[PDB]
């Protein structure tokens, strides 16, 4: 039926032209699903998760994680993290694929 799902990812500050953003797009319209990904700072997070379902923080963070992880464990939302590898390697796949498991998953503290 009429259904969605709304991808955030936390690294860039929506710059056009992304590795990640790339290879994901590709594998969903290729796979013809409904859904849609989007990538900002984490200034901006806490004013989209509003809209959004899950959330992805990349990885290489100092202080950024800290108070993110702090704030999404008593948030309770779906927050997943990217891998050195899966980063650096920019697997679209097991980005949305990842995204959607939480997404389903719906796992909270």
């Amino acid at each position: 039926g009429p259904g969605s799902m709304n991808i955030l990812l936390v690294c860039g500050a929506g710059m056009s032209t992304s590795m990640l953003v790339q290879r994901i797009e590709k594998y969903a319209k290729s796979k013809n699903i409904n859904a849609t990904i989007e990538a900002i700072a984490e200034t901006r997070l806490s004013e989209v998760v509003d809209r959004f379902d899950v959330v992805l923080l990349a990885p290489q963070s100092r202080f950024n994680k800290k108070r993110l992880e702090e704030i999404t464990k008593p948030k309770g939302i779906p927050i997943e993290i990217i891998n050195t590898i899966d980063y650096g390697t920019m697997n679209g796949e097991k980005v949305l694929q990842l995204a959607i498991n939480a997404f389903n998953n719906k796992s909270s503290v």
